[PDB]
């Protein structure tokens, strides 16, 4: 019966107890910038940053068979000069040990244009994929999301985030609420880790500009997370 | 800096922590029944329970200013014979220590057709008030919800429930989930306990049946709960 | 698996969470005095309380055979304005429901002169029972404890006291903390709980002056508590 | 306000979240063997481990002035073939990320015969500075420890042990218990982190065997650590 936990309310710069990636960095003001940007602040397009968890997670034993339940939250922002021209988006997500980035723009720095990878996406752009609309979605080892949702997202607002996965019935849910607005969205689904990744894996978050232009920076304000594993 | 947590996975009858109110009872199975119901399990017309929590709870505190902020999860369920003749609901709340019951069926017990009552409603019946479809709401001091949200309900299947209020924003949020299903709703909206509830209360559930009509009965499985107020 | 617990940093005055006994009472200095004191603070002999939950502990559940673990926490301190001459002393105990008080001085208002209730002394006066010096006690239906161990007491000077339970084991584990003093104290044994208490509790604690003389104030300033009662 | 919390009541062989230094192993049979033994379990003479826990752990911020709190529990056991002829002992302890071992037998792998660590000892050899019988010891930065207190040590028998350090009063205690005996030993003492440690740090356990002799091995069963560390 292993368990885990962690949570900060704050970004200190140069935490041994993280890892970088990509544009990603730790601002003095404390927060996690994954995203390229201006003097002026101004996203900077084909940016890209991920950010990993130090100690790695005891995601599901062979042995056993047993699979845990997590739940993380975290509060992120986002940053876009043409509200009109957004993209292209954030992710959470569980991944190996080994784990460094990827395909960039509409990949999230998760997947490749081409090829054990599950994660939540907050999608700012209409892939080919993609649906409608900035949506949420659960990404199990594909940027083709399994289910999505629609994401009342709103710039510069901030928006606080829970995701939950419920070993019982591997369910991953996830909700996300604009205090500042007061809307909220959901979304669920069933993942099965017992075969999409590691009996050990490393969580972290990624984010990218676009291409073709700036679109929208990414920053996260706080983590919490936990875990146990049942015997 | 107060705090306070229980949770339980079954109900054991004539459990000294609790007050039943009305036909609710906790059958020998473990279930918490709130509503009356036939020898072949048929909800019963005109039923009415609440249940309410022995501890009370501290919410707020005047010389301090401080509100907390609490949580509560439960797993509850319905059955309904003739899922086109469905009714009056189910609630969560929050009320003072001397809460006894109110008006049965649209009333959910939580109500006067009359007349410091906050709470949750997950209503399965169109009242004058009630916007169309089975909904969930937030009730504040009153029947007519601040605010709601479709609840993709559905029959016999269990859903989960969180309820989360936050303080620093003064924002409840719900999110009812069916696991069976895949299927997720959520809800969201301020609400500011300072002026809708005592320094203390005491918490717990009511459910009703039509008046013409059973519909159906309200079964609750499990809760857990948690408070800080803080200094 | 049942759980619950609590914790205050300070004591409000008139929490319905609570229930005092005797001349127990909470000044608004936060602090819950049980015993009655001068004008000028001066303990009055032969004063006697007693302050309790007012949610029961499921201690253990007999059809499952199941017992729970409990821990509890909390720092007092007692004021005496003759170190020479002490008493009577202070107890936390677990009794049942419906327990009002008993004898008071030597018998720390938990025993009586005559006839299932367990608790952890702290005992300031030598009864003929009492072995010397100011001592901790684990009292299992009994003034004269089942196992015991000196107390490196000291007047004025502020407590931490953690007392734990360990089902598996079957073992209460006392220590006693003076941090000003940087001293401590730690006392362990079994104590049968399936055997010496019912399915249900309410805890609190209980406090002495002696007959004859003053003895020693017993304020308690905080409390926290937590139980785990397995499937 | 940064927190962190792990526990596992047994260890996996190759935990990718752990690091192993000198003889220092896990079984499969999930225990911590630190020392090496003979095939017939015997320990080995001049045998040395210890093992560190992946993620550091920020124990005081110097921005902010601000000292962790934390606590550890674990439950070690040692075999020793000729209970007369005892040695070297265990510890428990914080070091700075790069910790690597140091001198081995009384020096229990973490001070130098010569030359920011901090330990809680469990000694069963009499060095030239130890004091008579096996004892507990709190270790600033030197194998001389501040205060001590004897343990009432049991071959082959299991150990249950607690540490705690409140930043508030700046109180390392220490308690360990053998259920198996019912016995029980507690340290305390002040110990100033923010001067014997750095800004971050990592935890884990240390032993040592005899040098003549191969005294007694050190394996550990479980453990569980949180901290806390204030805004
Ligand atoms: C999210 O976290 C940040 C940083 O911890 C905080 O300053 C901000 O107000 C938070 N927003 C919400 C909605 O909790
Ligand atoms: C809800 O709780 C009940 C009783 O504790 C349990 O048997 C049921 O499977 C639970 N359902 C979910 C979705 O957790
Ligand atoms: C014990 O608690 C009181 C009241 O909460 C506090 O003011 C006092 O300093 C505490 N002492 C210790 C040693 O924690
Ligand atoms: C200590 O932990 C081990 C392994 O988790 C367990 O098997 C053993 O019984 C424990 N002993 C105590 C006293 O808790
Ligand atoms: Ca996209
Ligand atoms: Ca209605
Ligand atoms: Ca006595
Ligand atoms: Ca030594
Ligand atoms: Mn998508
Ligand atoms: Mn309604
Ligand atoms: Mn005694
Ligand atoms: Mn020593």
């Amino acid at each position: 019966a292993e368990t885990v936990s962690f949570s900060w309310n704050k970004f200190v710069p140069k935490q041994p107890n993280m890892i970088l990636q990509g544009d990603a960095i730790v601002t003095s003001s404390g927060k996690l910038q994954l995203n390229k940007v201006d003097e002026n602040g101004t996203p900077k397009p084909s940016s890209l940053g991920r950010a990993l968890y130090s100690t790695p997670i005891h995601i599901w034993d062979k042995e056993t068979g047993s699979v845990a339940s997590f739940a993380a939250s975290f509060n992120f922002t986002f940053y876009a000069p043409d509200t009109k021209r957004l993209a292209d988006g954030l992710a959470f997500f569980l991944a190996p040990i080994d784990t460094k980035p990827q395909t960039h723009a509409g990949y999230l720095g998760l997947f490749n244009e081409n090829e054990q990878v599950v994660a939540v996406e907050f999608d700012t752009f209409r892939n080919s994929w993609d649906p409608p609309n900035p949506h949420i979605g659960i990404n199990v080892n594909s940027i083709r999301s399994i289910k999505t949702t629609s994401w009342d997202l709103a710039n510069n607002k901030v928006a606080k985030v829970l995701i939950t996965y419920d070993a019982s019935t591997s369910l991953l849910v996830a909700s996300l609420v604009y205090p500042s607005q007061r809307t909220s969205n959901i979304l669920s689904d069933v993942v099965d880790l017992k075969t999409s990744l590691p009996e050990w894996v490393r969580i972290g978050f990624s984010a990218a500009t676009g291409l073709d232009i700036p679109g929208e920076s990414h920053d996260v304000l706080s983590w919490s997370f936990a875990s146990n594993l049942p015997h």
